[PDB]
């Protein structure tokens, strides 16, 4: 139940928004967080966080609930509702709503995230969280000392194998392509690492295990042959997909769906912000979408207010 | 009992230090935070901390205690010393301590933080945490409806005036020359707010109260008059002083003593990165603190091992 109007409109309610929701309330503003499946989230989708500083170990979805817990307590209200459009006057924005309603505010604060794409192969779903995982800084040190697949041969793979090969046992890499796609650079930072194995021309059939994962079934895309990788990890690193759409057309945008900001968060367009994933910047994490968020926030309250 | 090498030196043991040790750890690198003082850094100096995702009203000391144990959990080694001399050669760098001792490292993270300058009058220290703050995101909210000074007349004075302006219900700043010297344009959103008043040429000569901060004693520079102002809290921003010494005349500082980096948090000198309040920034939080100390340390964590 929303109200008419909010000093702020914030678009998401994973660690960017609900920060900036703590920061709206503690700054005195009103603000709607605009939630369409689980406050907290990413984090709610990862078992447990350990760098969230003050938290050793939290499972995700208790973090994520923790951090929502925290925006209501200072004022926020968090709305489960899909925002199908925004557009903006001369000093108001608005969101439409999968539910008709329209709501308007001073400011929005953008905070969709970015979703990894997904290698639709059996187990990945079902070993979520018990071996199959979309961040390594996230979760890298979980797996120390042990064997992992890695898919994917593009930046992110390349950058992030090389990041977790300190701590692994050892990483296969499953590329589908006959090549790797990465910068020469990223690539080059690999051959230091001889941990490292890659299976070009390659797609994961299956992932498998018990309580937690096991094996990685690899297909070769010329012969068809099937191998079993041991592994007790997968880090799948397909691509990313920033849920930038309801901005298309409306604020500068990067070559990769990537919003762009200034230093302050704000996009081209006056109070409009981007904050977390969804912005152009280089480490995703929650506590770099939390700072985003903050960021955001308190340059508003003192700009538009 | 530090250890001749570690892979990672942290100098500082704030919020920024503290998470790039738990980055660090978290990366399969080894790490020392040298901090002189308390572990936790400035935020063991205040009363409650409110805008640290996950916690919804937490003791300053407290969550400082929480930020250090969670660096332990993951491998640092804090280091009760004080970094009198950085050194670096092709590839090492090096800190003499207090005591003598000469470390090495790889990496070096500098979060020495940036220290409010004080007033130095009877009251400043009695009443920190119980009515004197020297930040205004971080506390004005506990002040919502309340009676305020604000002390100073600068960049930093004006603009949390006009931020503290929401939610106080008034504010008498205290500004000893006798005019403001921020900029025009935040002067003028100070004129939206009615609800502030300036006395110019002035200084506090006493904070006074019983629990908590009840009155100010302001005099007049020219005159020497005294006036007992009512308020329940004291926001000074007299100016910021950047630790960072220590690396004057070997990497590119302001000129206002506030490192510069890039978007990695790195320095002009490969390898040595600056995080948190100490680094050229606009907004000085925990949680931009530590969305620095992760940055520069995932950023190190590939490009130098
Ligand atoms: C690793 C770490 O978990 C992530 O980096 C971190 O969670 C990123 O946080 P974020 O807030 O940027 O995005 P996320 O954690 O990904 O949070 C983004 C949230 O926005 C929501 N969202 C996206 N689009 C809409 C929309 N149109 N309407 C309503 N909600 C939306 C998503 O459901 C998601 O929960
Ligand atoms: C508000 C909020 O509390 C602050 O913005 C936040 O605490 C800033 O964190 P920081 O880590 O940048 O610095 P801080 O919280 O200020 O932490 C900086 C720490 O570095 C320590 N330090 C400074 N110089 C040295 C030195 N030469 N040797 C050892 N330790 C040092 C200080 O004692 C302080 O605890
Ligand atoms: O840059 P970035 O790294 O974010 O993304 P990217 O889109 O640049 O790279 C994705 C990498 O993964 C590879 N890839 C795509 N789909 C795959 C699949 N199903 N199995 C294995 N590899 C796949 C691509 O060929 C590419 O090399
Ligand atoms: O930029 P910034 O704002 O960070 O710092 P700044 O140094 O630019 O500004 C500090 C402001 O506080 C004033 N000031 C300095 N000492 C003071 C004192 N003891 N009492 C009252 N006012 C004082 C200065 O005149 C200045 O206007």
């Amino acid at each position: 139940g929303p109200k008419d109007y909010y000093d702020i409109l914030i678009i998401g309610g994973g660690p960017a928004g609900l920060t900036a929701a703590i920061y709206a309330g503690r700054a005195g503003l009103s603000a709607a967080v605009f939630e369409k499946a689980l406050e907290g989230g990413a984090v709610t989708q990862t078992h447990v966080v350990e760098n969230w500083p003050g938290f050793i170990r939290i499972e995700g979805s208790e973090l994520g609930e923790k951090f929502a817990e925290h925006a209501k307590a200072f004022g926020a209200e968090i709305i489960t509702a899909e925002v199908l459009k925004i557009s903006y006057d001369n000093e108001y924005k608005y969101v439409e709503l999968d539910n008709g309603k329209k709501v308007k505010g001073k400011v929005l604060i953008y905070a969709t995230g970015a979703v990894p794409r997904k290698l639709g192969v059996p187990g990945e779903e079902e070993f979520r969280g018990r071996g199959v995982t979309y961040c390594a800084a996230c979760d890298g040190y979980l797996f120390s000392g042990k064997d992992i697949v890695v898919v994917g041969g593009g930046d992110s793979a390349c950058d992030e194998a090389h990041f977790l090969a300190k701590m692994v046992k050892s990483i296969t890499m499953v590329q589908n392509l006959p090549y790797l796609t990465a910068a020469k650079v990223l690539q080059d930072r690999l051959l230091e690492n001889k941990n490292v194995k890659v299976i070009l021309n390659s797609l994961v059939k299956e992932i498998r295990g018990k309580d937690k994962v096991e094996e990685v079934v690899v297909v070769n895309n010329e012969t068809g042959e099937e191998t079993v990788i041991k592994a007790e990890g997968v880090f799948i690193y397909v691509g990313l997909v920033p849920k930038s759409d309801l901005l298309k057309g409306i604020v500068d945008i990067n070559e990769y769906g990537y919003i762009k900001t200034d230093e302050n968060m704000e996009t081209n367009v006056p109070g409009i912000y981007a904050v977390g994933d969804v912005r152009e910047k280089n480490l995703r994490q929650i506590v770099t979408a939390a700072a985003d968020g903050a960021i955001a926030v308190e340059h508003a309250a003192k700009k538009y207010f």
